[PDB]
RNA sequence: CUGAUAACUUCACGGCGGGCUUGAUGUCCGCGUCUACCUGGUGAACUGCCGAGUAGGUAG
């Protein structure tokens, strides 16, 4: 929760790009918001001087990372794991066990490949905009959203460039797709009675 | 029926040079240890003989 005290203590440039990235505690964009969603518009290469990434097939790549945003890692720990699972921990635990029930689930992050990491930014991190702790790309699927017209502050995007935003994010954020053959994942085997035996991963 | 099933981390090596801990010093004064104590071998292994013999031998 350090949204302009850390902006500007005049410090250097990459401490905004350890803040966004999901292993520190988040800010709230709420106050200065178009001076921040210009960082994640120009943190795709590796403010509003360096564009041309706006208004083009830039969104062709940038729409390709939402889909893979792995609430679970299949890559841990063999790099050679196809997999997409992104689901909740369904149902509860009690007092004295230790798992990811008790912690709230709002770190999820892009592992598919090496090309697309700078390319998976702007819809990929957590911001924090007045109430709920939220994603950019599970925002703005809808019409009637905020923080739209300043996409509309950068008078680049045409309203046919919106119209894809409408409807390619429809239907997306509750998937498991692993194929156990011919694939790299673990597996066992655990007795659930004296009659049968559940395999699990 | 085990985060399941299989798995060689390896090769080479100079820590070295030099070096003053010193000067001075009063532990002293006094002092009652004492009283009382059973160790218990019955008669029991006795008497000659040779030799000058507190040595040596020898009898039943």
């Amino acid at each position: 929760l350090k949204e302009l005290i850390a902006s500007n203590p005049d410090d250097l440039t990459t401490e905004l790009k350890r803040a966004f990235r999901p292993l520190t505690p988040h800010i709230a964009i709420d106050g200065n918001e178009l001076d921040a969603l210009t960082i994640l518009v120009n943190l795709t290469d590796k403010a509003k001087c360096k564009q041309k990434l706006r208004d083009e097939k830039w969104w062709a790549s940038c729409i390709n990372c939402v889909n893979y945003r792995q609430s679970h890692n299949p890559k841990f720990p063999d790099i050679r794991s196809e997999g997409v699972i992104r689901t909740q921990a369904l149902g509860e635990l009690p007092s004295f066990l230790l798992s990811s029930s008790k912690i709230p689930p709002y770190h999820w992050s892009y592992s598919h490949d090496s090309k697309y990491v700078n390319k998976s930014a702007f819809l990929t991190n957590e911001f924090c905009w007045d109430g709920e702790i939220s994603c950019l790309g599970e925002l703005l699927k809808d019409a009637d959203h905020p923080l739209w017209n300043t996409l509309k502050k950068l008078g680049c995007s045409q309203k046919t460039c919106k119209a894809m935003a409408k409807q390619l994010a429809d239907i997306t954020l509750t998937t498991i797709n692993v194929t156990l053959a011919p694939n790299y994942l673990t597996q066992i085997s655990l007795p659930d009675s004296d009659t049968s035996y559940i395999s699990l991963s």
